[PDB]
């Protein structure tokens, strides 16, 4: 089985850990974990090929900036995340996440992921953004950002409803297999 390493990055609270947990051995409902702290591996079949994808979670807050790069050695694919309910999290994609990953992971493919897709049409989310004259991120903005940062692709998903989650990991695996 082909061995590849995936690292997930992006602002705090944008859904990284929940996205990884979707595919797990077992679930642990009520515990909150900043990062998956056990060895999580996704078994993905791509064009008749068996891939083992080691999943490395990270803490995105600035206090973790100096130690986060310990997760980057020998990465084969990056999931670079923002949340569709958070315009700020998208703004940090070109400002913070892209130069950081390109420095520590040169030439490693990036999948840009818009998380929390279920919140685009959520009334509470729309009201909370609207009070500050904001709105959920539109798909066209994610596509534009993928072009701006040189991502291999842009995908949307919801760890809550599961929509799009399988496609994220399959595309990440296909990207990891190119090199
Ligand atoms: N509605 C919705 N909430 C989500 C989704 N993914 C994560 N969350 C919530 O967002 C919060 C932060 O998620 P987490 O995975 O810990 O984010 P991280 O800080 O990027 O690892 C938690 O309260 C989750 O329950 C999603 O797809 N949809
Ligand atoms: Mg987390």
């Amino acid at each position: 089985a082909i061995r590849k390493k995936l690292v997930i990055v992006g602002d705090g609270a944008c859904g990284k850990t929940c996205l990884l947990i979707v595919n797990s051995k077992d679930q642990f409902p009520e515990v909150y974990v900043p990062t998956v702290f056990e060895n999580y591996v996704a078994d993905i079949e791509v064009d008749g090929k068996q891939v083992e994808l080691a999943l490395w979670d990270t803490a995105g807050q600035e206090d973790y900036d100096r130690l986060r790069p310990l997760s980057y050695p020998d990465t084969d694919v990056i999931l670079m995340c923002f949340s569709i309910d958070s315009p700020d999290s998208l703004e940090n994609i070109p400002e913070k996440w892209t130069p950081e990953v390109k420095h520590f992971c040169p030439n490693v493919p990036i999948i840009l992921v818009g998380n929390k897709k279920d919140l685009r049409n959520d009334e509470h989310t729309r009201r909370e953004l609207a009070k500050m004259k904001q709105e959920p991120v539109k798909p066209e903005e994610g596509r534009d950002m993928a072009n701006r940062i040189g991502a291999f692709g842009y995908m949307e998903c919801s760890a809550k409803t599961k929509d799009g989650v399988r496609e994220v990991f399959e595309m990440a695996t296909r990207a990891a297999l190119q090199a």
